């Protein structure tokens, strides 16, 4: 299954304050919790809280709800894109990745990525979207027992680590 690893930042709102959880703290703040098939899934919420998902349809940044946050055990290794200007995200090697070519968002797995593409980030204070380039992908050792994942209602885009737009 896709998923990032659990100290992967994302964008919420918590009761009705914006601000950035650690996917493992996103975890914890629902409870409940079922294991089944594998997997350890939460959808009880401890707080109000919303995800940030970007509206790829008009370009605007959305809330929306957070169905369920899901804890698996690690199997594959992950990928890491460090982009232009020092940011960077880590997503498992198949996971749907958000690229930004002709004037749209390609959908992409992760391994496929290529060094140059463009990544959207998100300037918080004016919503704006702008592109910084893949400089350098690396191929990482699973290095956790589990990693995380969510399900966000419609839109299944997140903004993680520094304002990075990615798929969920
Ligand atoms: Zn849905």
């Amino acid at each position: 299954g896709n998923a990032f690893p659990g100290d992967t930042r994302i964008l919420v709102q918590i009761n009705g304050t914006p601000q950035r959880v650690t996917l493992k703290e996103l975890y914890e703040l629902f409870n409940e919790e079922h294991y089944e098939s594998m997997v350890y899934v939460r959808k009880k919420p401890k707080v109000d809280i919303k995800v940030y998902s970007f509206n790829p349809e008009e370009g605007k940044v959305v809330l929306t709800d957070i169905e369920e946050v899901i804890k698996a055990p690690a199997t594959d290794h992950l990928i890491r894109f460090e982009l232009e200007l020092g940011s960077s995200f880590e997503t498992t090697v198949d996971h749907p990745v958000l690229v930004y070519e002709n004037g749209k968002f390609v959908e992409k797995r992760a391994f496929e990525v290529r060094e140059g593409n463009i990544i959207i980030i998100i300037d918080e204070s004016t919503l704006e979207p702008l592109k910084v380039a893949v400089k350098k992908i690396e191929f990482i050792e699973p290095p956790e027992d589990f990693v995380f994942s969510l399900n966000a209602k419609k839109y299944h885009t997140v903004i993680i680590n520094e304002n990075i737009v990615t798929h969920q």
